[PDB]
């Protein structure tokens, strides 16, 4: 997988006063793009962009059933209000809540999970930490480029669980739609251990080509989450991807 | 199915002077509601909105693979320059190819399709006429309160075929989607014989709740068309179902 730089995109970074990185992989050309090569490639922790693996580990096992089914909130009260109520996979996913996926993670367990993401090869494979928190403060770490390999496979199906849990959790991805697009993706938030940075990490599905994303940049408060999608845009509209 | 009748959606149709129907079901109260009782159940040619069901009979025969094989343009140049391209059961859909579901229909055969539909309860369950078009000009009818019934069962995945088929076509009806809802749904024009109607069935999916929606109109000529789409959308908002 070859990636051109191209530091024009580099501009809706400085504009919006912020440092980061975006990556592109174009599925028909096979080839990708980033404004910066070496932070294309360094290995941050995944946060809640973890979603994605986990979600299709709970219901490749079973811990799933289905998207329909209900998680209960278990009655305590959180920082983030979308939290404290029942949810299933969808809205989990939606609203990013991280307790239903702390307990799919403990149901899981850590011999399942560590040989999933050995056979998903994700990021630098290691689960060390809390089996349940692994991945906001734990030893594992990927990379933008990585995010996209790992979503090339889930996006062809891939990844070594059914095709079932495959197209599910695309569903739970599904974040933006019209005539012109879909966008699957999932965000993240990596506050728990320095440096800050937010994720968005998916893909954009035309009628004849698919586009895959991975971004991160710095993110040292949360008053800047909206950039993460927002310079992910300016770059596919500069780019032609979207209008 | 209980059928509620709201005459205030007429104003509506009268603002754009058209006349039809709409019916909605609200899939947690079990409840339906509809300007017309009696247009709701009377029975029109499906058209385009058979693709629903000719791509989950496709798709459980194997005549389509998946949602990527490649149909190739058969080389005759039609009125609608969409069609005149190579297409998969994604775009297909979108750009509502009939050729591509005309091959689907001849090599799934009569004696499958009439099966088919008696599985599906879909409408009179009668295909008399041409085998790649009694959905445009032959015997087949649907009201609009049976075309929820039956999208009810997709939603579900308790059609007779398969659930991999069932997810499938569920993608492929795509149409919108925001942080706020998401449509899957598909249009049809009824022009072949007359009541000249178009259709648009599908439905609304929100965070704790799933609205169905199908509606037909009268529309003399294609400048109407997009009449289908936003009237729904008027009676939505003046429900609260999307803002
Ligand atoms: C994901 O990275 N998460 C979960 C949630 N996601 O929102 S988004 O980034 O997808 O929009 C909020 C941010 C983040 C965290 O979970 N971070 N915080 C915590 O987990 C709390 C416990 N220490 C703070
Ligand atoms: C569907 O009902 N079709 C196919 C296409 N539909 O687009 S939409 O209604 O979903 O937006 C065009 C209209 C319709 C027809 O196929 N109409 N007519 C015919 O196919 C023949 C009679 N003139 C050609
Ligand atoms: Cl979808
Ligand atoms: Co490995
Ligand atoms: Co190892
Ligand atoms: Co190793
Ligand atoms: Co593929
Ligand atoms: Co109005
Ligand atoms: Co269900």
């Amino acid at each position: 997988k070859e990636w051109q730089e191209n530091k024009s995109w580099n501009a809706h970074f400085t504009e919006h006063k912020s440092q980061g990185v975006v990556v592109l992989w174009n599925e028909n050309k096979q080839q990708g793009f980033t404004n910066n090569l070496k932070r294309a490639n360094q290995a941050f922790l995944p946060a809640s962009t973890f979603k994605i693996p986990n979600s299709l580990i709970a219901l490749d096992l079973g811990v799933v059933k289905d998207e329909h089914q209900v998680f209960k909130w278990d009655g305590q009260t959180r920082d983030i209000a979308t939290w404290n109520r029942d949810h299933n996979l969808i809205t989990a996913m939606k609203y990013s809540v991280v307790p239903v996926y702390q307990e799919f993670a403990r149901q899981i367990g850590e011999a399942r999970m560590s040989k999933m993401l050995h056979a998903f090869d994700y990021g630098n494979e290691d689960i060390s930490g809390n089996v349940d928190s692994f991945w906001l403060d734990g030893g594992i770490r990927i990379s933008a480029t990585e995010q996209i390999s790992f979503l090339r496979k889930l996006y062809h199906n891939k990844l070594h669980v059914s095709e079932r849990s495959q197209r599910i959790v695309k569903q739970a991805m599904l974040t933006e739609a019209n005539g012109d697009y879909i966008i699957r993706a999932k965000t993240g938030y990596s506050t728990r251990i320095e440096p800050k940075i937010g994720w968005w990490v998916g893909w954009v599905e035309l009628d004849d080509n698919v586009w895959f994303f991975a971004m991160n940049m710095d993110m040292p408060t949360s008053d800047g989450l909206g950039l993460r999608q927002a310079i992910t845009k300016e770059v596919l509209k500069q780019e032609k991807i979207i209008p």
